[PDB]
Order: C-alpha cells, then sequence, then structure tokens
C-alpha cells in the first residue's frame, strides 16, 4: 500500500507544479516553490525529482540569482534524501524556438539551443543525474513544404553527437533518452513514435549512449498500444527512462493521472516492467509521471493526484502478481500456448535443407485441422481482467 | 500519358478485389490473371505483383500450379509486363489465424516458412527483385496473449533464415517488411514505418532489409507519410512503396492514390521526384496496392486503375512547376528552408569552441530572433496554389 | 454472480454464430444452428435472442424451408422459455444494397428495401417481438458527388413513416430504433453518431415510436464517450435499445466482448444504466450483446466469450453499487458539487428581470475568490477507480 | 480573383489577433488593436468583424473604459463600412469557468454567467448584430462521476430559454447558435457533434429561434464528413452561422486556414454551400473564418494568413461551378443516378397496401440482376478532382 524508495517514484517539478493555464484561459493555481515540491514529494513516498532548466531557474535569471537557487534546491535535496535522477533542457516555450531547437531552419538558433543543453548537461553532472532526456517538441511543422526533413534529421544527428562527445570527454557517464511524440504543439513533430526515436538512435554515432523516453499518453495520441511498444523497446533495450501518465486516444495531449487513461493497458504495462524474467522486474530505471493535476484543482487536488499516481501503480502491480501467479491463469496461459512462442521455430542446427526435406513443415501438413483449434485467447483475457477487478 | 520509366505496377489482388467486405458479399466475378496482364499492358503499367494465392488457388497440385504458371509468364512475354514484386498469402487461410512467423503454434511458424520459401523459388524464376512481407496475422487482440519479445524474436529467427537461403541460391532479393498497426489484428507488430526500420537494423544482414510503407497504413494512424517516407529515405531503407488513399483512421479503405489526403498525396510526389539532383529521390516502382470500390463493375475497376496512373502524373506535373516558380524560390528564402541543410557548427568547431563563442549564448539576443516571422503560411498557400492550377 | 431473466441478457444469432471470415480471411469456424443456439443461450442465463431475417432463414428460401425453419425456432424458443426482443432486417449483405437500403441511388432497390423490411416486421410481431432495430449499413458515400444527402434524408424519412403507418395499422406495437454508426462498411455512414439520428427522428411522421439504438464501439470508432452520449439519450427519452460490445478507439469495429475495450466507460455505463433515479435503473430494455467472438477461438471460446459479456456486465454492477453507498464517496460527491447541478440556477419565480437587479449574481460577484476553489473532481475519479479494482 | 461585400467574409477579433501563447510557449507576437483589425479587415474584403466581449472590452474594465473602447470601435466601422454580424461571450477564460458557465457545478458560477451573456447581448443588439454564438468550451468534463449530463442538458436549456425569452422582450431579435465541439479545453465537452446540438435545440421552448454554428475543425477533430454534417444541418435548417478552418484530423484543434486542413472536403463543402438549389446558394449566412495565424508568423504572416482564406475559398467557389457545368460530368451524374434518389421511392398515391401489391418491388424481383451493374462512383469522383486541380 505504501511506497518506498525502492520503488522509484519520481515527478517532474513541471507536473505538481502545473499553473493550469492551458491553450484556452488563465492559470487556476499560484506558482509552486521548488523547496516546497522537495518537502511535499519527499513527503508523499518520491525518491526523486526532475526538472527543466527553466523550470528551476527562471530563464534570463543573472547567475548571482542562479547559482542562490541552485544551493537552496541543493540543500532541500540534503534534507529530505531525495535524488535527481534525470534533468531535461526547456527547448520549446521561449519564441525563439518557434520552428525548434536543434532542428530550427534558422542557423543561430542551432546554436543557441546547443549551448542551452551544453549548460543543463553540467547542472545535472553536478547533481547526479544519470538521464538527460531530449523531448524535441518544436521539432517539426505545421506544412510539408516549410521543413526538409532529410537535413532536419542531420542536424538533430550533429547536435546529439556533440552532446556525447561532451559529456563523454568530461567523464559524465549522461545516458540520452529522446522523447517521441507524434504531435502538440506541431502539427507534426519529427520522431513521431517509440520506433521512429529507435531507428533514428541506431545511426548516432555512438548509439550504445542512446535510447528512449517514451510517455503513455504520446504513443496514445496515434491511438497505439504502449505496452506492445515498450516491449519492442525493451527488446532493443533501448527503454532509458519512462514517462507514465494517462490519455483518451487520439486527442490533446491529456497528462491524466497514470491508470486514469487507457485502464486495461496500464495493467499489461505493469505487468510488462514488473514481472520481469526469472521474478525481477524486466525495467530498473524510475517509474517517472509526466502528468498534471486537472485545471479545476486547488493544491489540495495537487496533492491527491500525486499520490493517486503511486497509488495506481501499486494496485496495478499488486494485482499483476496475483494474475500470474494464479494456477488457473498458468493453466489458460498453457492452453494458448503463450510460451510455445519461446521456443525456436527451427531444431537445433536446423537450417533451410534441413526444413526443405521436412515434409511434415508442408507436404503432409495439415493445415485444415491446425485451423480449426482455438487458442483460448478470450478465456485468458477474461481471467487476467478478473484479476484486475479483483474478482479472482 | 505513362511510359514504362514512370514504373507503374498494380497488385494482381488490386483490380482483381472481387469486393466481398466484412459485411457483404462479392459484387464482382473473378478476374483471370492473364486478362488482368493485358488489360494492365494496356493502361500503361511496366509491371505486376502477386501474392502466391492470387495466381495459383491454394491447394492446386503441381500439374495444374505448372500450367497457371507457364500461361502467366507467356503474358507477360506478350505485353512485356515485369514482375518486380512478389509477396505471400500468409493471412488468408484459418491455420494462419494468430500468424504466420509469428503463430504461438510451433507447427504453423514452420509451415510459414516453408510457404515463404516456395514463393522465393517462384520470385527468382519471374526475375522479382523484391520479396514484400506484410506480417498482418502477426499481432493480438489481448496483451497477454502475445509475448512481443519472443515474437520478435521468431519473426527474426524466421527472415534471417530467408536471407541465407536467397544469398546461397544467389537469387539478389532485397526484403521489404509493410508495417501496419491493425487490421485484421486488434494490434499489429512492427505498426508504423519507425517500428519496422527499428526491426530491421537487428537482423543478420540489415543491408537486405527495408520497408514496404503504404500510403494508407500510416494514415491509419493519424500520422504524416510524407514525413515518414522522408525519414525511411534518410536511412535509405524505402526499398519499395504502396500507394493509396485513406481518410484518417478508420477501416483500411485502400482508396485510389490521391483520393484521401490529396494535400498530403502532393507533398509526397514533390519528395519523390523533385529528388537530389534535379533526379526522382526514389527509383523503385510506384505500386498501387488499392481496391476498386464496391460499388463498381469491371468499368469501374479499369477507370480506377487509371485514375491511380492519372493522379500521380497530374501531382507530378504540378509539383514540378511548383519548385521551377520564382515566386515559391523567393518564399522558400523567406522561410530559410535551405538554411537547415548548412551545419550548425563550422568545419572543425567542437563543443569547445562552441562553448567559447559568447555570441551563440552570451550575447545571444533571443527576443529578437524570436520576433521575426519564418512566411511558412504564404509558402504553403503557393503549393496549395499550384495543386489547384491557379498558377 | 448469476443473471437472472430480471437482468434481461440477450445475445445476436450473428454473435456467437459469426463464423470468423473477416476482410482478410476464410471462417474458421463452422456454422451455427438457430436451435442450438437458442439452447446454448438458455444455458448461460440469456432472456432472449434477436436476429436478421438472413440470419434465421437463408436468402431466397422457398416458403416452405421458410415455415419449416421458423416452426422449429418457435419450439426451440418455447421449451427453452427465450423470448425474442428484438428483431432487425439484413439491408447490408447482397450485393443489391451495395449503395444501401432505403437510401439506394437506384429506385427500384428501394422498393425493395422497403418490403424486405414489412416481411420481417410480420415474423417479428409474430414471434412477440416489441422492437425494430434499423441499422443503415450501406446508408452513405465513399465519395462525396455520389450523394445527395438532402435527397438521402427525405427518402431515408419516406421509407420509416410507412413502416410506422402499417405497424399502427396492424396493431403491432412496435418502437423503431435507429442505430447509428461512423463508418464501416461505407467510408461515411448517414446518422453517424448518436446526436445524429436523435436528430433525425424527431423530423418524422410520429417521432414518439422513434429512438436509436446505440452502440458502445460504434460510438468510440468516433472517439467519443458513449456513457455521455447515452446519457444525453435518457435525457430525450429517446433509449429505446442499446448494443453493449468493446472497442478500442478510432480503428476497424473489433465488437469485443463489452468491458474489454474501454474498461473504465464501461464502469461509468453501468453506473448509469442501474444506479439511475430513485434507487431504481434509469434503463429498463434489453441489455444486448453485439459482439463477436474473435477469429482465434473454437465453440469452446464462443460459449466462454458469451458468457464474459455478463460476467463483465454483473461484476461492474456489483462495484457501481458499492461505490455509490460509500460514505466517502458520497462525501467526495458532495465536495464537488455533483449534485448542486441538479438546483436550478433561477430561482422559482426569479425571471431575467430580477437576475439583473442581483447584484451579486455580477456588480458584487468575487470571480477570482470562485475561481481559487477547487472542485475535488481527482479525488472522487480515484475512488470510483478503487471501487472498480475492488480495493475499496 | 477578388472578394466583394456580396461574398459576406467576416472574422473574430481573437483570430488575426491571437498572439499564439499556445499550451506549451509564450506570445509571439504584440497586442493587435482593434481599430487597427477593423482597418486591416476592411482592405483584405471582409464584410464584417466578429467578437468576444473580453476580446473587445478587458476584462474587469471600469465602465468609462469599456464606454470609451466601444465609441472608438463604432467609428472604425463607421470609416470602413463593415458590419457585426455576430457577438459571442467569453464563457471559457477565467478561471471562475473551469467547470463550465452554464453547467457549473457551482450554482453561483451559472448566475454569473448568464449576467455576462444578457450584457454582450445588450451591445450585441446595439452594434447590429443578428446572431449570438455559444460556444460552451468549458461545458464537460475529465471524469464521468464529475458531472450528471443529464442535469447539465437541463441547466444548459434553462439558461437558454432566458436568453430567448429576453431578447423576445427587448425586442433585439437576435438568432442563437450553439457551436458543438468533442473536447479541449475538457476532456469531453457536451453537445460534442453538430448532431448532439441539432437534437438539444430541438427540445428548447423557442426552437425557431435556435440553430447550430458548426466548425470544420471540430467536426474532423472526430474523424466525421464536415460536409455531409452540413448537408445534414441544411436539412433540418438548422445551419445559422459557420465557422470555417482547416485541419488534420483527431488531434489538438489546430484552426489552419481554409481548406489547409482536408482540401478534398473543404471543395465538396463550398460546392453544398455555393451549388445550392435554383442555381443558388443553399446558404445565405456569413463565411466566417475562425482560424489562427501560426506560432511561427509575424504581422505580415498574418494578414497573409487573413488573405489566404478568402482566396481558398474563392478558388474553390470557381472550380465547383466548373464542376457542375462540365457535361461529362453531367453524363457521370447521370450514369452514377445522383438525381434518382430525388424521385420519391412510393409513386404519388402509393402507400403500404400497394406497395405490398406490387410483384415487381418484390417477390419477382431480380436483386441479382441489379447487384451486379456499376455506380460508377469512381469515374465520377476523379472528374471532381480534376475540376480541383485545374487539369480540366
Ligand atoms: O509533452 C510534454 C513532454 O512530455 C515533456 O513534459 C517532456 O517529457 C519534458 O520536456
Ligand atoms: O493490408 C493489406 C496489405 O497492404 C497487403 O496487400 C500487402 O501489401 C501484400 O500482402
Ligand atoms: O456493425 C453492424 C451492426 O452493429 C449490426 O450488428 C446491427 O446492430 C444490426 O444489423
Ligand atoms: O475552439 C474555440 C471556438 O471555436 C471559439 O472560437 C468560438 O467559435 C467562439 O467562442
Ligand atoms: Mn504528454
Ligand atoms: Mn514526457
Ligand atoms: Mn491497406
Ligand atoms: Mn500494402
Ligand atoms: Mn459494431
Ligand atoms: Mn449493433
Ligand atoms: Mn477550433
Ligand atoms: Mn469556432
Amino acid at each position: 500500500v505504501q511506497a518506498t524508495r525502492e520503488d522509484k517514484f519520481s515527478f517532474g517539478l513541471w507536473t505538481v507544479g502545473w499553473q493550469a493555464r492551458d491553450a484556452f484561459g488563465d492559470a487556476t493555481r499560484t506558482a509552486l516553490d521548488p523547496v516546497e515540491a522537495v518537502h511535499k514529494l519527499a513527503e508523499i513516498g518520491a525518491y526523486g525529482i526532475t526538472f527543466h532548466d527553466d523550470d528551476l531557474v527562471p530563464f534570463g535569471s543573472d547567475a548571482q540569482t542562479r547559482d542562490g537557487i541552485i544551493a537552496g534546491f541543493k540543500k532541500a535535496l540534503d534534507e529530505t534524501g531525495l535524488i535527481v535522477p534525470m534533468v531535461t533542457t526547456n527547448l520549446f516555450t521561449h519564441p525563439v524556438f518557434k520552428d525548434g531547437g536543434f532542428t530550427s531552419n534558422d542557423r543561430s538558433v542551432r546554436r543557441y539551443a546547443i549551448r542551452k543543453v551544453l549548460r543543463q548537461m553540467d547542472l545535472g553532472a553536478e547533481l547526479g543525474a544519470k538521464t538527460l532526456v531530449l523531448w524535441g517538441g518544436r521539432e517539426g511543422a505545421e506544412y510539408d513544404s516549410a521543413k526538409d526533413v532529410s537535413a532536419a534529421l542531420d542536424r538533430y544527428r550533429e547536435a546529439l553527437n556533440l552532446l556525447a562527445q561532451y559529456s563523454e570527454d568530461r567523464g559524465y557517464g549522461l545516458r540520452f533518452a529522446i522523447e517521441p511524440k507524434p504531435n502538440q504543439p506541431r502539427g507534426d513533430i519529427l520522431l513521431p513514435t517509440a520506433g521512429h526515436a529507435i531507428a533514428f538512435v541506431q545511426e548516432l554515432e555512438r548509439p550504445e549512449l542512446f535510447g528512449i523516453n517514451p510517455e503513455t499518453g504520446h504513443e496514445q495520441m496515434s491511438n497505439l498500444n504502449f505496452t506492445q511498444g515498450i516491449a519492442q523497446a525493451l527488446w532493443h533495450k533501448k527503454l532509458f527512462h519512462i514517462d507514465l501518465n494517462g490519455q483518451h486516444g487520439p486527442k490533446f495531449d491529456q497528462d491524466l493521472v497514470f491508470g486514469h487513461g487507457d485502464l486495461l493497458n496500464a495493467f499489461s504495462l505493469v505487468d510488462l516492467l514488473e514481472n520481469g524474467p526469472d521474478g525481477a522486474p524486466a525495467y530498473d530505471g524510475p517509474r517517472h509521471f509526466d502528468y498534471k493535476p486537472s485545471r479545476t484543482e486547488d493544491y489540495d487536488g495537487v496533492w491527491e493526484s500525486a499520490k493517486a499516481n503511486i497509488r495506481m501503480y501499486l494496485l496495478l502491480k499488486e494485482r499483476a502478481k496475483a494474475f500470474r501467479a494464479d494456477p488457473e491463469v498458468q493453466e489458460a496461459l498453457a492452453a494458448s500456448k503463450v510460451a510455445e512462442l519461446k521456443t525456436p521455430t527451427l531444431n537445433p542446427g536446423e537450417g533451410y535443407a534441413e526444413l526443405l526435406a521436412d515434409r511434415s513443415a508442408f507436404e503432409d501438413y495439415d493445415a485444415d485441422a491446425v485451423g480449426a483449434k482455438g487458442f483460448g485467447f478470450v478465456k485468458l483475457n477474461q481471467l487476467a481482467i478478473e484479476h484486475l477487478l479483483g474478482a479472482r
């Protein structure tokens, strides 16, 4: 029922700190003090906090101010025992970034965007952060003829290669996590899905330092299966971090509490992350909530919502465990042949010639007869939902 | 008018679709393959493609199979049509209800491979250069039913074998994985162009693998087709392309190319044809994977075949005119489209030189730059006016 | 729990009888005998069975054949005690209906469509059906210029008025329910959402005999809130029947078991239907499942899936009940001011003159103070989900 | 071509005046002076201007200021010859409306919301406006249990009835147009489509005074066919006004220039509005553009975008007329039987009795022969498109 530091729950300062100024209205909440955020999160059970440079230090603060703020923040982490597992840079808010940071058509903007990141990398290293998340929110376009995608990908790579060079030379040991999003705020953003982000990373100079930071709602904005995408990310060993939240399909980015959107997929996701090979989780990084307390809430509503994320995750974990431990489930899994997918299609040392000589794989194969046996998938699915519902 | 240099190809199953849908009986009778070859030759197609089962009915004995192939070859011969690509039906028969290569049942997986090997031999025999693989039954309706990790291992296992075989026999085939987000399965493995490219990078001979993206498949997720093709070209993995029309996220419509998202059909033709030199950015077949609407008879079928070609040639013409317009050149200059091609760093500059440049940060006036407009709407308006023949 | 006839669970013969021939493949199951379907349904607790004319009597059966089928059917009904609460007509399968039934551009098709329905109304009336469901699956277009919508709505209305007339005159006492669907099989279908159907119904000669038959996946295909659209249908008093199933947002029509798609919306739907005003349900017609056993299943999976629909409804019902009887939930509802929406805005006898005179409604209204109070919506949503999860 | 006042192109002050502060970044343009707006629009060809109360007069302006602004505003109109065809009220920006205006759970907010509109009605009547647009952007919910939809529709109706009462008694002669939108800013907005809005309006006390104001993007946000919904709206006679813009399916509300989103559907929409019966337009109200100049643009891009809206409409208009006048199209329309849909299904004086007596409509009908003939829809669509491309 209660969270432990071993759970690795983290929250972005920009989450609980969201003032609720949306596209159609003014802020409904006052600004949250970074120091206070540190104490309340520590208090609800979080193990770490994350932030955008501009979330902690107001864009344009002098070094005197900047330094003061960092010192205070640092104290709070100290007193509470919270760590900073990841940091990110704001390359989307200021008007200069209206056509992107790393991929702006304007060369000067591109030089400036890199500088802004190098700086944040420095603070990150000083606070002990291990991951740099890159969300290229303005990289993309509203009109096709406005952006040369090829040139854009060259420029994205150019910037990223420099960042790895630097981290490596300074010995920061950072890992870089590219965050995919299909749209909002640009009409279409470059690297729209977890798949596009993985393919791209494979083309960098030191690909081993790069992975992705997929977000629940981002994949759901395209009506994709989040769990299946994570599974693919895991297969590639590129799941460097993860943003959990809720969404209701293809519409604006809702950023609801984790599990308040597609509940069934929230369940299969916890099951995937926690019931890894041999008991152990399949994923070891932070369970980071990138969500927003609804505009209708006050600070009470804010802390409630922060705890709801933790709660949802632990209730789901609990049922995922019980689902897998149930002998009846175990029996249905067997009947559906789920584990049979783990056995190689080919026998040991078997190649094309041995397979071509096997009459049982074609010539004497009774396709009609195998075609008629059911897989028992509805029943396995029903057992999963009953565990989810606390009915089994 | 189409020329063989335009490289328009059609699948046997497009004009031959009987229009039996999820809710109704077929409204057209079967199309004869020899007949299809002659009719397509006539409308300007340079090539024809087919799934094994479109040409040779599932379960035909060798004599029968052999007869059909011989007739087909003769038709090819007489018309001068080629077979640029072949594919395998791993989705129709009940045995494939949970997948071909990734079925939970090991025996189906083994059978799926034998079915493809056989089609590879025929493709090789017909001179095909590309093997398209559409894993339409690979995926699931429920998350607990499919171990995705094991599924990718098995998908990989099967493809490495296919490459081994092609390479040992000297077939020279290229393999193009075709992504689709859903339908017939709730969720299909390798759902977008991105997922398929990322996957291909993990096979044993990656240089032999690429993708076969379909306009409608990316649009079913509301993705920018042109933008995904641009990324595929950047990775150099555009091995083939399936063109058609779609109206956003709904069942797969397979309309004629350009009958769904017209603006994106226009930017797509511009991308493929107004390539690097002056030359096309893509040199493969312009394959139409579409379906003549169920409301049409055979006159409708041939009309729809021609409409695909017409749409492409009309778009190509306006794409060319768009690029040659001085007013467009001017707008491209104001929007700094070309400035994106200049490296961010000066030659020989690294992080140490960038950090020493006070003008890239310390003395950079972001406020001032942030106020200048890119003039992107205006550029967009000139493009649309070229499309409408308004200029 | 166990279903009782009071639960009024019904299934279409075409649900458990779907042979699983989809758009990309052959049938994976053999045909189900109607009599056998009656027996099996009765055995799992269904109270009724429904059917399309063509599901029971093969298209073009001679009168002797048709009569034979009907008689055997009636005996099964008799023997099992199942009823036929609704009947429907297939105006979509045969090639003649490729451009629609009532709205085909071809006049002779429109005339035939009406006669096919009149014939089904007769059989409906003889079996005791009270509702005739109309699903115009082929009414629409793939291209905008191919169909005059205004003319199409005129012809639709022309056919429906005749049907009401005939029924009225024969004393059949049928109620008509138009079933909306956005697309599939046509690119765009006329009367795409529950809203469009209701607005249409209001224009017929006798609106009182007309309502809608909304389906969970159909509204979800447009990514609309099914519960909220049902709430509006109930407000209008036009919910004549309902089709329950599962869907995963905008994609082909999945027709999964009820609750296997958007679980959270399924939960709020059961709450709305059963926890109606004054203790009792807000809706009393059949709880009809218009779903399809997945193509991967055999006849065992088919009955499993039929039972899963009922189980799903009963489990959510139980949790909806517990939700509302929870003093904490009640306390959250009061804090969120849900019930306060039920109090008129105007005081009894107050008009604009009086409203205009109330300085507390404007001149002395402190918008800023009210604007800062939180509604507690997240917390209320969390308690709801904790009930569904059986965590409370 | 060139716009004339007879084209009736109108624009909201908030359109060209949008400063470009989005959900993720700061404003990229300075504020637009209303008088300048009047002058600039007059210059590009607009015949009228519209606005929300708060667009013109800053929220919380003293009487003198308010009065001051209006007077200058009227001079500019005077000087330029522009009119104010429609007025609307902002019930979505201020924090007090976070849960809605008319249907806020909070009764005091509902009363305030009504007062705010009454005042705008007065200003509207004074400026000569004919239509009051009502966009309930905050009416809806993020969570199902937080909003009683039935009570919300009662409260919505209660507010609308009062407004009609007031206008009629003051002799303002306004018509009311409800604007549907599926989501954004609420997770789900009440009256999500043109359909639901029409159904609702039919339940008001003086339904003849209420219609709808559908927006292209709003219907496309749910992937619906805008042209077909407008055709239904015209069938019902409820198209009181229309908002024209562009959108790229189900995603955040883009508000692109008209015809910059779904070009094919913008084409068919212009054809429907202009190639009306008796040669004349089927719609005679304002052609209002509710769009936003992209965030990447400056004031020059702003006027460019304003003009693009007009050029798009006139270029499309020009091609719709050519299309209809083409003999080959006339031949295709005939083969597709588009016009045969206009001839009643029944012969004059025929009812069910005579239809039942017609063996040719059923007993002797050859469904198979009819089912084999094609409609030539593809050819007809190809011709429409070639006209759109200026290829014919
Ligand atoms: O859509 C917003 C993104 O999810 C953002 O919060 C990042 O993760 C950090 O820049
Ligand atoms: O959705 C169907 C696929 O597009 C298929 O036709 C492949 O391209 C070849 O099997
Ligand atoms: O999508 C098909 C429809 O839902 C159908 O089953 C109707 O409910 C009755 O013809
Ligand atoms: O999405 C915003 C609405 O379209 C708004 O502009 C209304 O039309 C006027 O309140
Ligand atoms: Mn997000
Ligand atoms: Mn994120
Ligand atoms: Mn397709
Ligand atoms: Mn294809
Ligand atoms: Mn359905
Ligand atoms: Mn149904
Ligand atoms: Mn809008
Ligand atoms: Mn609007």
